Formats: C-alpha cells, structure tokens, sequence
C-alpha cells in the first residue's frame, strides 16, 4: 500500500500570505482500495512561533472507511536536477483518523530554502515528494 | 524523483502591471509641501477592472520627510474587495536604466481609495544634484512595476 | 532600459517673458528717497492679457536699504484670480554680460497690484562706481525674466 | 549678451517711456 | 448638545454564535497525546452555511502542551473565501458558572478547514483536581462564543 | 448560568455526539 | 464714531458645514494597522457642490502613532480649483458633550482627492478606557466643523 | 480737502491667506473735485519679516489729476464702544505720485489686536477710519 505524491507549487516566492497559513493539495489515493483519501497540507510560513522559520509539511486524512489507519509517511523535496532531497521519514507507524494530521514542523528552514546555491527551488517551483506505506 | 501515482500542480496566479511616468520641468513643481501630481489611471488587458495610479510628492509628505520625495500607489477603483500586490518603483536615470529601485517585501493589501507607497524613497538633494543625473532635462521618469496574487487553483492530475 | 506597458506624461506648463528696461541719464534720479520709476507694460503673444511691469526705487525702499537700489516686479493686469511665477532680474555691464543676476528660488503668488521684488538688489556705490561698469554712459539697463507656471495635464499614453 | 522681447527706453529730460517692442 | 446638518451611521454587523458541548466520562478518554474529539457541527440562523465546530486535545499538542488540555475552534463550513471571528471558551463548574474563561483579543482570518485556538488553554491537574469543581460527575461542560465580524454599511440620515 | 443556542452531548462508553441542539 | 463721507464694507464670504458621525460596536474595527473605515459623502445645502467626507484609521496612520487615533478629512469633489477651509473635530461623550475638541487654526489648500487631518488626533488608551466615558456601548461619535472661506468682496457705500 | 474713510472688515480671524498679502478697498473721495482717487490697502498680516506680528495699512493714490500731490494721513481704529483709539497720524506731508502707497507697517501689534479684553476686534468686524488732508 505505497501511495506517493508529487505535488508542484509554483512561483512560490509570491507566497501571497502570513504567518501560519496552510497550502492544501488534492485529496489523492491509489487505485486500490481508493478508499483511503489523503492531502498534503503545507504552510509556506511557520506554523508556530516556537520553531518559526520553517516550511512545517503535513499529511491530512481526509477521507478513511475505518476507525483507525496505521501508517508510515515520509517527505522529500525535489531540486532542479530532480533527486530525492532533505527525505525525512517518521519512523513510527502513525495513527490516523477522520481530518487528522500528522508531519514534520521542523522540516526545513526557509532561509536555507531560499538561498540560490543550493538549488532547492528551481524557477520558483517546489516538488513535495511523500510516500504512504499503510499496514 | 521516482514516479508519482498521482500528482498535483498549485498555481497561485499573478498578474504584472508595468508602468511609466514621466514629468517634464520638475523643478517648477509650483507648490509646498503636501502636494500632490496624480498619474492618469492605468490597467492591464486582463482584467482591465482594476485600475491603479501613482502619487507623487515633490516635496516631504510628512514633517520628518521634507527635504524627501515620497512615492505612492494607489488602487482607484477595484471590483473585487481586496487586490493583493507588490509593488517596485525605480526612477530611471540619463542613460535609462534603473537606479534607486526600492521595493515593497510584503504583498499588501489594497481596498478603494487605499494607498501604499515610500515615504523615503530618495534624498532630496541626491535627487537635485546634477552629477548622479536623476533628473535629466528636468523630467523625472519613475518606472513601477506592481504584480497582483490571485487565488491559488490545483488541477489534480492522477497518473497511471 | 525597460519596457513600460502603460506610459503617462504630465506636463507643467512654463510661459517666459523677457524684459530689457533702460534708463538713460540715471544719474540724475530727479529724486530722493521713495521714489517709484515705473516700467511700460510688457507681456508676451501668449496669453497677451498677462500684463507686468517693472518698479524700481533707485534710492531704496526703507532706510535699512539707502544704499541698496530695490527692483520690484508688478503684475498689474492678470485674468484669473491667481497667478504663479518666478522672476529673475539682471543687469548689463558695458561689454552686454549679465552682472548681479540674482533669481527667486520660489514661485511667488501674483496678483492685481501686487509687488513681490528684492529690496536688497544692488549696493548703490557698486552702482555708481565707474570703474565697475554697471552704468555705461549713464544708462541703467536692467533685464527681468519671469517664468508663469500653468497647470499640469496628464497626456495619458498606453501602448501594447 | 542676453536679448529680450520687449524693451523700455526711458528718457529723463535734462520721464518718458518710448516703450519699443520686439517682433 | 451640538446639532449637525449631516449624519451618519457606520454599522459593523457581528454575529454571535454560542455552543455548549459536554463530555461524559471524561476521565476515560481513552487516548493518549494528539487525540482530538470532534464536536458536532453548530450555526445559528444567519445564511446556515457558517458551520463550526469545536476540537478538543485532553491531552495536548505536543511536549509544551503535556499537561495542557488544548481547545481549538475549526470552521469547517463557509460561503466566503474568508470570515473574520472572535471567539472565547470557558468551562461551567458545578454550580454552572463560568470559570477559566479565557479569549482572543484579535478577530482571526478563518478559512476552509482552519483551527484557530488557545494551545495552552488550562491545567490538566487543576481540571482533574475534585475540589476545584471543574469536571463535576466526570462530565466536562465547554462554552464557546464566536462574533463573526462582516463589512459595514453607511446609513448617512441627513438632518434639518 | 449561560445559556447556549447549541448543545452536544458526547458520551464515552464503558463516542457518539447527540447534538441536542435547541430548537 | 464720526460719519465718514465714504465707506466700504468688505465681506468675506464663509460657509459652515457640521456633521455628526456615528460608528456602533467599534471595538470589531476588525483590521489593524492601516485600516481605513470611510464615512458618507456630506455637504450643506447651498452651494451643494463641495462634497466632502471624513476618514479615521482605528490603530493609526504610521509608526508615530501606534497608540494613536487619526482623524482626516476629505474633499472627495470640488468644482473649484482650490478651496481653503479651517477644520475642527471633537468626541462625544456617554453625556452628550464635547470633549477633547481640538481644531485647526491654519485653513488649508484642499484639492481633489487630498486630505489634512490631525494623525495624532487622541491616544488609543485614553478612548479604550472605561472610566473617561468616550467609547459609551462601544459607540464612537466624531463631531466635525468646517468652515470654507470665499473671496472677498466690497459693497462701497458711499454716503453724504 | 479733508476727505474721510470709514472702512470695514468683517469676520476677520477668518483672514483668508497667510502673511505677505493685501485686503484692497475701494477707491474713495469727496464730492469735490471727485478726481484724486483714494485707497486704503491692509495687510491682516506683517507686510515683511520684521513686522511679521503687525497689523500694516497704507493709503495709495490710484487717480490723480495733477503730477504730483501733497497730503497728511491720518489712521485710526473704532473699537467695541466705537470712540477713536489707537490713532496716530503721519506729520510729515507725504508726496504721492500715480500709484504710490505711504503709510505705517508698525501700525498696531497683531496680539495686541488679537485680545477679547481690548474690545479692538467687536464681533470679528474691524473698522478703520482713515481721514486724509490735501494741502
């Protein structure tokens, strides 16, 4: 049951909004059982003060036919010669209910983001790659 | 980048205004401080609706400005209730290209009759001595360029 | 050199009149403190109902000013209500240079029968000296330009 | 050596302004 | 008394929505952190699309919020792209007064699916302790007040 | 004592909303 | 008071506008910083075509005035090139009376679409408080005077 | 040929400009000869920057039949009761000319007009009395 995603936000630097805002994507699943609906809800700011300065990436289940889903995300951003980077992997299997979210708030800092050299948006586009495994 | 199941592409859509504005004999601006030269009303083909002008004061605006030329935008007309913007001004020099270009980092927000702009954008005396050549002929040319944020729109495309 | 979607261009409108105004045999001012040697009205093709004058006092005005010729400038006939200008006197040495051309850094408001000039213009032993050369064969010849600012009207271009 | 449009010779008698115009 | 010709009237409209929600056996809440208990839907009868809902955490967000009994309102349903509230929770103690109620002084940007509230809102131990009345018979009553706040309009009554 | 326009009873056995939303 | 043969009785014209503007629950002023909240175009009877309005931003215009309410006031539309009007605004009280009125002794230049007003018009602490009775039921009621000056003119009655 | 000017301004703390500016009256004179044509010319403000906090006022000849014409001038403020105060003439007959202004800038201080206590200023109406002699 390994879901995957890649999902596209482009002219990123236009982030159009402030403090603790969320990007939400489309609820995407694979084709069986197509039952379970998941989307990544991103804020391009920090979604606490605590740790500000930060792109917090989370998972959402949107939609789930059972009580409980037990599952293994991991998110990975794509540079612009395209090979995974910054893959960070939780490594519990996480419960998840009806419109619960789980994810990283310390995923990566949006000055080194930002910083040219390093090539992680290209053409002002970012590519969140996240897989699903689901026991 | 492996393949993707299913992917999605999130287009948050922006618009760019370019605009240019030209006074010619600025040195006989005529008035004191306060006042103002408005700009003709300007627009894109798309949406055409939203309608933006620059204001311009030769002198200081305000008390802790006066010897400072004050730079604003300001939105006329908007059907919508608020426009989102980024606004970059930048007087053209002799030659033509962009000197003193300063821009506003935040997109902000604009409503009808709500004005955003510079206080201090030039020195005064930077911009009246002849050796740096910002006021060529007597004719300050500022360029301003102005991007509106619309509403972000996904197109969810599910792969094989 | 960038290119501008929308372009506008404002234009203030400058009128210049000139004026030389002689006056021969000035050593004999006929006259002593306060007198007034008015000026024929002068005024350009445009509008032609702009009528000025010159006012000078070859004394002085007031006694901080005995030895300081005062040249004033008189708008005497002037259609509209308010009339804005900037005036620049000036006097001709014997070879023709302009000499003590001093200038108004404001635009002064006019009106009918109103003087706005310099009171303190000229030293009179300055003036009197021949070695100077400020007055050639006794004649005073003076040299005003005003410079009436209109207002402004946006031409309003737009380009694609 | 300046010229302008309009002129003012005025004459004192040993005061009139001939008040010649440029065109 | 001073009387006016003119008049007017700016009335920002706020709409006030109010929810009790009790949750019988308490003590047993069955899950340890980052479990959330939805509540049921609520509005009142201003266009019945404005539909929110309450989401409790009896445990707490995270390690800062251990002994935090967090409370978060979410709008789950809305017409608009955006509402702006203000919202206030407090719990009822045996006698049913209000106690611990705490609220945002700012009126929040709400969003489809957006959860805005207090992280830290109370004490788990002081909410357990028996003595201080909070969680009578194992029940924990929540009150919540949000005023939605909408754009004025100008009455402009014009007087004699 | 408060008064509310909107009720829900949740109840935890030994978790279903009620909703006992005032009419 | 001896009897003059000849008189001249010279009356500059001025007009009064006064308006009463009322504003409920204006602690949901809802924006921050910014923020501005119109008011109904309002004029006299006669001459009609002076239509004006007022403008106060709830936090304040810039960094000087954070604690500060600001009060302006606007020409929105004018026939005239130029009108010259001196301002005076004031806040009500729970009682009904004037209080911190404070006005303008310098009549300014108004144009269209140009504003003066007063930035630091009252501290938002001083309003915010209970005890001074100036936010009663969270209504806030601006008083506004102007007078407009005309020009001047003279009957030049003569007698015997 | 005393000729005599009772000249009125009224709501005058609604001066109109600011310093440097003339309130022009109208042209005066007597049934005889009716050919030397008076005027009174009030600056609200100091006419120069020394006088700045001054009342000025001076009396100019705008028609005149012969060249050159002597005459004494003599102003005066009417206040509240309406009696002659703060009169002070010119003793030197002035010579005037077509179009030539003699008369006092250090009239009467401008605070000292500006006090309710004086009674100078009743009812915001300003009344100068101007009595000019031609010898």
């Amino acid at each position: 049951v390994k879901f995957s995603y890649m999902w596209t936000i482009n002219n990123f630097s236009f982030c159009r909004e402030e403090m603790g805002e969320v990007i939400k994507s489309s609820t995407f699943s694979s084709g069986a059982n197509d039952k379970l609906k998941w989307c990544l809800r991103v804020n391009p700011k920090g979604l606490d003060e605590e740790s500000k300065d930060y792109l917090s990436l989370y998972l959402l289940l949107v939609s789930c036919p059972k009580s409980e889903v037990r599952a293994k995300f991991k998110f990975s951003i794509l540079n612009a010669k395209g090979e995974e980077t910054k893959a960070m992997e939780s490594q519990r299997a996480y419960r998840f209910v009806q419109g619960k979210d789980w994810g990283f708030k310390k995923f990566i800092r949006r000055d080194f983001l930002l910083d040219e050299a390093n090539g992680l948006l290209p053409d002002d586009k970012l590519t969140l790659f996240c897989e699903v495994s689901v026991v």
